[PDB]
């Protein structure tokens, strides 16, 4: 569950 967020955090500027 942790590292679900971790992994994908730097991820989700990408749309934005």
């Amino acid at each position: 569950f942790a590292a679900a967020x971790g992994l994908a955090a730097p991820q989700x500027p990408a749309p934005f």
